[PDB]
């Protein structure tokens, strides 16, 4: 892991102005960059072919301001409401120098996308999942329009889908139509791709700029030469476990992340030269609950408590949940309400978790459950009381999903439903360039993408993955592309 | 921070075998075992005397396993209950070798300090506190006697309190009384020390070893040669805005470290020779409210529900306010049990919070804190019903301190009432040997106190900090010495 000095190498067995690590969306957006800049541009891949975890995700992008897929939707949005959610949402010590050139390039980057052909739906789904059952285009996908969110920062939806048909999240996602037109973009412009390309070290000169990379390549080593800039975009750590355990511990047995390959390697390779990280702690959560049962129910921890309103994004629903309710929770929800949540439109099916006990009462039901004798009845009895006003004065879930609970109640068995996957990595600039300790960038080192701290420190939402991975791709793209 | 080449060094402006940054409890524990082992200290401080944080401490030390204090006292112990406990209470992800190791030890360093002539007073104080209010030597110090951990291990008190007549913490603590006789016994050794030296920058020969520093000392520059090895023990980075924004947001505007010169460079340093880290987020957690009163009422968030055994550790009830109630907290008490609390003996009668509201009613007291109707209320009724059975089922406080809530009844506004430091730093191995990202020890490096991720990963007990500081801070120094 330590670095190779140049002077050790003794031939290269590749050379190119920019070389990019990880063929993923961060991989790609900088190629596409770094191509249109006029530099030679090889992007290195470990497995057989391009699209990493882009490739099999929802694929959401985070994005707003007021682009023409949400003008189109009729969903006003300027950079400044962007900013004001997103610096409440995505918290604590959010990065608001990054954040704010996110929020203010967005509309700009919604555009460079389409240019480049990724096609969006004109089209807006409203209803509570994880994703648009259809091939509709917008969504929400932070939380935005529920509480707290919604009394900081007016309401908007971000999530920008790509149009697929028969997307399949895990095999082949939406995200599988924001990487390919970017691949054909990348391929008309002739970037060029090595595969079983596993990225080892990097080669530093003897003034400390990174100048190349060693890797193994179809089981041998090899030395990749990099006259302008490496582009670090190998993803995230979770499934480095030494690593999760010093510094995502929440995350110890409940990996989440898409592809094996996210093992922190590029992270540790900058790291060797003095390369900063940040919010090494913060993890993605998700909840593995269909949304249109949650919404129907409350959802109590294992005091019998309330804790999140049920209308929030599920992910935060799943933070809130691991990180705050010792991973214990419990969807209370009436006979007809399950039913009817069970068949309400949806893209996760497979998520409609069966009651695990049913009662006639809920003086029954908390007995059934092992909760002690009040502990549940009063959560239900005070939710009923204002709720039959139409009113959560305590979580403040949309009055629209308000309404007493009846009987027969069930009770949904959540304890441990939780995955993710991480968020902290190495420290950026605006212009991707990756920053010493000394809080200086390191020449000839850029990054982009999960194997770097993005937009998100702590919070998450629903598209800030790939949003960040191209949108700080493509500036690491044009950085690198520099002589 | 970049480190300097030895190459570039005209001049060494001192020399020793080991060189110690910081004269804390870490500093001093390595200059005392370098020196039996023959060689020439030489220790650097930043302020312009000795005892850092350390002398500011309340003193305690986690110790256990059986100490002859413990034994005196009457509490059973062993190394492998002692890891039983911290295992559960100072993680998720703690350090099993580590904790392992320091438990293992425990005894053996006990004696050790008691060998360098640190007192202690064979008397064991049992009242909730901060510290003992007189010059007792043994208390509970981690919520070792309260749920959860009463069930996982067999309470034993951990908290060895050196004996000193007016310790005032913040000024002149019982950790003064660590420190002295720590450095008498340094100074009979011969080990010598340098004021006002701020270290800067790592010193490294051709094949990376760490050879010397270099350090400001009196508005100049100096070199200082290290033959065997350095040792940093310069302290956390709590005051370190840049680092606790990127680390360990919860701190964001709550510093709580006891000393300025916490700034994190050891860290920096370290790191930018390639050193890695870990727990970064980990922050310990103090509550600024007198434990006499918090036990004798019920803790509820800003939802009006209990969230935590009011009877466990002060640092816990604080990490769980700030991580997991967004940092709400209000203690409702009766008057009655107010009256006896404020005149309980303590050694913190500054805490003693007056309630903000007090009303003859539950149903009153609840629409004077703007909660909504029934959320206080339903609390107390379900929390009254099981604690005329001397239970309480849900957070199982001890049934000593559980019975009814009567009447009038008053609340304290404990919101905002948590600050900390941070526990989060370099990592170690068990011969506090500073560790590359390659897995290997950095040569010439060593390093221990709140500079490094010690016993603690993200929980915390009073005492752990002294406690590793000292023990690993002995390591540090018989590795050091070698040659
Ligand atoms: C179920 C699920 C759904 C998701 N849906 C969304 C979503 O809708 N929106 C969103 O924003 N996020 C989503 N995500 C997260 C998102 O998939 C990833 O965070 C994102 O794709 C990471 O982008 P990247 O460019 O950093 O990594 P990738 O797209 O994974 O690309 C990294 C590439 O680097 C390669 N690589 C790894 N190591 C090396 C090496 N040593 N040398 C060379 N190459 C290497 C990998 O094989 C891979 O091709 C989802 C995650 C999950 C688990
Ligand atoms: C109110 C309060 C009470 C506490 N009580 C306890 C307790 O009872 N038990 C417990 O375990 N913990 C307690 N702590 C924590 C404990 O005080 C510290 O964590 C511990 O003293 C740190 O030990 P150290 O050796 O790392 O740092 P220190 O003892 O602070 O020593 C570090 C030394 O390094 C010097 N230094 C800093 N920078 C440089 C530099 N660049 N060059 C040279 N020198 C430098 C400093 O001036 C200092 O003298 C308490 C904390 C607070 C805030
Ligand atoms: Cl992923
Ligand atoms: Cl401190």
């Amino acid at each position: 892991i330590r670095p190779r000095s140049a002077t050790t190498v003794t031939e290269w067995d590749y050379e190119a102005d920019v070389v990019v690590a990880g063929y993923g969306i961060a991989g790609v957006a900088a190629s596409i960059e770094a191509a249109r800049a006029g530099a030679d541009v090889l992007v290195l891949e470990r497995t057989s072919g391009w699209g990493g975890a882009t490739a099999l995700a929802g694929g959401f992008i985070y994005l707003g301001g007021g682009t023409p897929l949400q003008k189109a939707c009729g969903f006003d949005d300027s950079p400044e409401n962007m900013k004001t959610f997103m610096m409440a949402a995505l918290g604590p010590g959010a990065d608001e120098e990054k954040i704010t050139d996110y929020c203010e390039g967005s509309v700009e980057h919604y555009n460079w996308l389409v240019d480049c052909g990724v096609p969006f739906k004109e089209s807006f789904w409203g209803e509570p999942g994880w994703e648009p059952p259809f091939d509709d285009g917008l969504m929400y996908s932070g939380g935005e329009n529920a509480a707290p969110f919604n009394e900081i920062a007016a309401p908007a939806p971000r999530g920008h889908v790509p149009q697929m048909d028969g997307k399949r999240t895990g095999e082949k996602g939406g995200g599988y139509m924001l990487m390919k037109p970017l691949v054909e973009t990348a391929e008309k412009l002739g970037v060029r791709a090595e595969y079983d390309m596993r990225v080892q070290t990097l080669v530093t000169d003897d003034t400390g700029r990174v100048v190349g990379i060693v890797a193994k390549q179809y089981g041998k080593e090899v030395a990749v030469r990099a006259r302008r800039g490496v582009v670090l975009a190998t993803g995230s750590f979770a499934y480095n476990d030494k690593m999760i355990e010093a510094h995502a511990p929440r995350l110890i047995g409940r990996p989440g992340a898409a592809i094996e390959e996210h093992d922190g390697r590029s992270i540790l390779m900058a790291q060797a030269l003095g390369a900063d990280l940040a919010h090494m702690d913060a993890t993605e959560v998700a909840f593995v609950c269909d949304p249109q049962l949650i919404v129907r129910g409350i959802l109590v921890n294992g005091r019998g408590q309330r804790y999140v309103p049920e209308d929030t994004y599920s992910g935060r629903i799943g933070q809130m949940t691991l990180f705050h309710q010792d991973n214990q929770a419990f969807l209370i929800i009436d006979e007809a309400s399950y039913e009817e949540g069970a068949a309400a439109t949806t893209a996760t099916p497979f998520l409609r978790v069966q009651p695990k006990w049913a009662a006639e009462t809920v003086e029954e039901l908390e007995s059934d459950m092992g909760l002690p004798a009040g502990a549940l009845q009063s959560t239900v009895e005070v939710y009923n009381k204002h709720a039959a006003e139409g009113s959560d004065p305590l979580l403040h879930k949309k009055s629209e999903w308000v309404k007493p609970i009846g009987t027969p109640v069930a009770a949904l068995d959540l304890r441990g439903f939780t995955l993710g996957f991480t968020l902290g990595g190495l420290r950026t600039t605006v212009n991707s360039e990756v920053l010493h300790v000394s809080g200086e960038p390191i020449p000839g080192l850029f990054a982009a993408g999960r194997c770097t701290s993005g937009v998100c420190a702590g919070g998450y939402a629903s598209g800030t993955s790939l949003g960040d991975g191209s949108f700080y791709g493509r500036r690491a793209g044009i950085s690198a592309a520099k002589q």
